[PDB]
């Protein structure tokens, strides 16, 4: 087998966090018990560090988001919001390639719409939630059941109106990371100045389409977030299927390593194909997310690691708070011994947690680092998170 080399000094993207969507109207709000399970980081809890909520078109419905959003903030999670439709008085039908039922924001209502979004941010502030960011539109390019925007309509709003919003602005949330939706923003200095986070979803997106050269070229000082997906499917009662659920950890691995994403946000938190089952317990898919969420905390930085050392073995690594975190996925039917070589970072002790067909985030035996490396066995069809405690602690005292 080939080594994995982890270079603690070769820094990649800063991680904002991991989480999922709450939607009281569409899915039913998380209960008090479920909010603890989602946002707390104790045993049997997901440690989600990001919550997404929706901006209702009717402001008389905004109060419904408050309790779950307050619990996220209490647990130190950041909250962001995406709208699906403007208030209906601002919306018109138009002819979209023969579809006369298609809806858009009226061109003379762009200022009114920006004011609506700013009013949501204010409402949340007045209810003890300082919203981290707000989106211009959920999936403007897949809007049969909501509000369509062309790349040029998004551009005009980003130039002229987005600067009025008193919060970080996310755009354009393509359903599939279609670059035609976001290229105009990146290519227009005015619009770009008013974007804080480039957000996308990944529905049907192939891994070859996770990289984005134009964002690397033009996006300095901007964040890159994966704001909604479910994966590999939304099959009813699929969340505990093994080894299918391992596809979730691999998808996050690809988002981190191929996409350089700084946030990974699932669709509904509680759902039969989601990270929390309808009974309020964590699903196998949920434990796959928790291998990242519980350990790679906000502000950690991804670091260079051999990403695919052997067939069916996927590895990523992160550092923060005097720790190095390594997530190693084995999607084969053979347990394998894997050597982890650490560069530019002295350590002695390694703790690990393992999810497998009959075990959920369960502690394995401690390993010892000798001569700057350690061997660890990765069981067949499993994901392991290692936590390496470093020796050189800086800052103060
Ligand atoms: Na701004």
């Amino acid at each position: 087998a080939s080594d994995v080399t982890v270079n603690v000094s070769a820094e990649k993207q800063v991680i904002r966090g991991f989480g999922g969507m709450n939607h009281p109207a569409w899915a039913g709000d998380l209960t008090a018990a479920q909010r603890e399970t989602a946002f707390g980081n104790g045993q049997n809890q997901l440690g989600f560090s990001i919550l997404r909520i929706h901006v209702d078109e009717n402001r008389n419905n905004w109060y419904k988001e408050v309790e779950t959003a307050k619990s996220a903030v209490k647990h130190g999670a950041i909250v962001f919001a995406s709208p699906w439709n403007p208030p209906s008085d601002m919306v018109e039908t138009f002819n979209r390639n023969g579809d006369t039922s298609a809806k858009r924001l009226k061109y003379n209502k762009y200022a009114a719409y920006a004011q609506h979004l700013n009013d949501f941010v204010t409402f949340m502030k007045n209810n003890g939630v300082n919203l981290y960011a707000i989106s211009v539109q959920n999936e403007p390019d897949y809007a049969h059941e909501w509000t369509w925007w062309t790349p040029q309509e998004i551009l005009r709003f980003m130039r002229e109106n987005a600067g009025s919003i008193n919060a970080r602005v996310i755009a354009p949330e393509s359903f599939q990371y279609l670059k035609n939706l976001s290229d105009p923003i990146l290519n227009d200095p005015q619009a770009l100045a008013n974007m804080d986070i480039l957000g996308t979803h990944l529905y049907g997106t192939q891994v070859s389409q996770f990289p984005y050269p134009l964002f690397k070229q033009k996006g300095a000082g901007k964040d890159l977030w994966m704001t909604e997906v479910y994966y590999p499917n939304s099959d009813t009662n699929s969340a505990d299927r093994w080894p299918e659920a391992l596809d979730v950890s691999q998808h996050i691995h690809n988002a981190m390593v191929e996409g350089d994403f700084q946030a990974y946000v699932w669709w509904y938190i509680r759902r039969s194909y989601g990270p929390m089952k309808e009974d309020g317990t964590i699903s196998k898919r949920g434990y796959n997310m928790a291998h990242f969420s519980k350990f790679v905390r906000p502000g950690y930085v991804r670091i260079d690691a051999t990403k695919n050392p052997n067939a069916n073995v996927y590895v990523s690594a992160y550092k923060g708070d005097n720790k190095v975190v390594i997530v190693a996925i084995n999607k084969s039917n053979t347990g394998v011994n894997q050597n982890f070589v650490l560069q530019n970072g002295s350590a002695s002790n390694v703790s690990r947690w393992i999810t497998s067909s009959s075990s959920n985030l369960q502690p394995g035996t401690n390993l010892t680092v000798s001569g700057n490396h350690f061997w660890a066995h990765l069981p067949a069809q499993s994901v392991t998170t290692f936590v390496v405690n470093r020796l050189e602690h800086h800052h103060h005292h």
